[PDB]
């Protein structure tokens, strides 16, 4: 069973992520930063991941590995590629770094349909967050590769 957390969030938001209908709106909500958590205390990597112990990718991960499967490829793409739009600005050179649903959306399609997601790297806001090719290269091999990682084991 996947994270409580996980399921009332599913609850609340995947009606209308399954179909895409979710407005910019609610999407912009759901892309908060805060909408998923790090279990309170701290997280022991001997334990397996649970309610009470869970870094706040764990929480992403799991939500996006219960949501994911129930996407058509297209429907997924076009949910990356709105969620890389419409991503709240941070403080300089921050998108991607941080824990976020937008990076484990776009991970979790570079997992299972490589050949679409690489469409990703040329949107305006990837393009101008990392203009250089170096940039994106670490964006992929180093940003992105454990989560890539995890959603194909």
């Amino acid at each position: 069973m996947p994270l409580t957390q996980t399921q009332r969030l599913i609850n609340t938001y995947g009606a209308s992520l399954k179909n895409g209908t979710i407005s910019n709106e609610e999407l912009i909500i759901l892309l908060d930063p805060n909408t998923f958590t790090k279990s309170e205390g701290y997280v022991d990597p001997n334990a397996p991941v649970s309610d009470s112990n869970h870094s706040k990718m764990d929480a992403i991960k799991d939500f996006v590995l219960t949501i994911g499967p129930t996407l058509d490829s297209e429907i997924l793409h076009q949910l990356t590629s709105r969620m890389i739009e419409l991503s709240p600005p941070g403080d300089r050179n921050t998108f991607m770094r941080g824990s976020s649903l937008e990076k484990a959306f776009l991970a979790f399609e570079m997992a299972h349909y490589p050949t679409k997601a690489e469409e990703h790297f040329n949107s305006t806001r990837v393009r101008t967050e990392f203009p250089g090719e170096n940039d994106i290269d670490n964006l992929k091999a180093v940003i992105l590769n454990p989560i890539i990682a995890f959603f194909q084991s």
